């Protein structure tokens, strides 16, 4: 990819190297493809420049359906790593705009599609850290695509608050509260509490309550997803199945 193909067009936000664009890259056959451009500061470190090349040579390789994709990389400096974007935006803004026309069944959907996600990362024994709607883009009103823009205590496990332990059992938790946004058309989780509250209520056995439009079988999925054991709650490559299987109810009640 040439420099000359990718406008920028304002500053999305500060990275952790530099800060992040939007731009419109041109491809050969002229089409116009809305872009994240990542930069690094150029009085960086060694380390902190390998570093960040690091998400450019990771994410050539990811190519799932429900993740984000990598358009790519110009070495040259200043080094840019070009990420795909689309028209539909964050997905907890998109929820919140839309909320008075999405069905439950789409709902389910997009908690299935992260799911699968999910279940990609497990098997390579991938740990997200910070599966929330924030990081969530939504390429088509069929398809969702997961990401990580960038503690959250409001959607991390007991074992995460406590001991700083984030296992592929921690990220189920935090699926489970990012399903929960979902069905909460983006509303944030304990948003009735202060971070330093959450602990105390999930170690007496307080959880999040059923949002509204959210199918009691699905809600049960969600609770086995916040057992305060890790051991009790379901792989992410199970989960698939069992959301599968809601997905499917909910269709056929359609
Ligand atoms: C070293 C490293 C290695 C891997 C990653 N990594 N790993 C994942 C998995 C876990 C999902 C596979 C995802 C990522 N990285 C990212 O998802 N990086 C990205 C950052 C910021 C962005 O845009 C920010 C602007 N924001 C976008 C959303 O809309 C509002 C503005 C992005 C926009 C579109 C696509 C990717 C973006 C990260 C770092």
């Amino acid at each position: 990819i040439a420099r000359e193909d990718v406008v920028l067009n304002r500053i999305l936000g500060e990275g952790f190297f530099g800060e992040v664009y939007e731009g419109v890259y041109t491809n050969h056959k002229g089409e116009k493809i809305n872009v994240a451009v990542k930069t690094c500061k150029k009085d960086c470190t060694l380390d902190n420049k390998e570093k960040f090349m690091s998400e450019a040579v990771i994410m050539k390789n990811l190519d799932h359906p429900h993740i984000v994709k990598l358009i790519g990389i110009i070495e040259e400096e200043p080094t840019w790593i070009i990420m795909e974007l689309y028209p539909y935006g964050e997905l907890g803004h998109y929820l919140e705009r839309n909320k008075n026309s999405l069905k439950v069944l789409t709902l389910v959907l997009y908690s299935l599609q992260i799911c699968k996600a999910m279940a990609y990362l497990e098997s390579i024994n991938c740990v997200h850290r910070d599966i929330a709607v924030r990081n969530i883009l939504v390429a088509s009103p069929e398809c969702v695509k997961l990401g990580d823009f960038g503690l959250p205590i409001k959607w991390m496990s007991p074992e995460s608050i406590n001991f700083r332990r984030f296992t592929t059992a921690s990220d189920v938790w935090m699926f489970a509260v990012c399903m929960w946004e979902i069905l909460s058309f983006g509303k944030q989780p304990f948003f009735w509490l202060e971070n330093k509250d959450v602990i105390g209520v999930l170690e007496k056995g307080d959880r999040l309550p059923k949002p509204d439009l959210c199918p009691p079988v699905l809600y049960t999925l969600m609770t086995r997803c916040w057992d305060y054991d890790p051991s009790d709650r379901p792989r992410f490559t199970e989960l698939v199945c069992s959301l599968s299987d809601v997905y499917q109810m909910e269709k056929d009640i359609a």
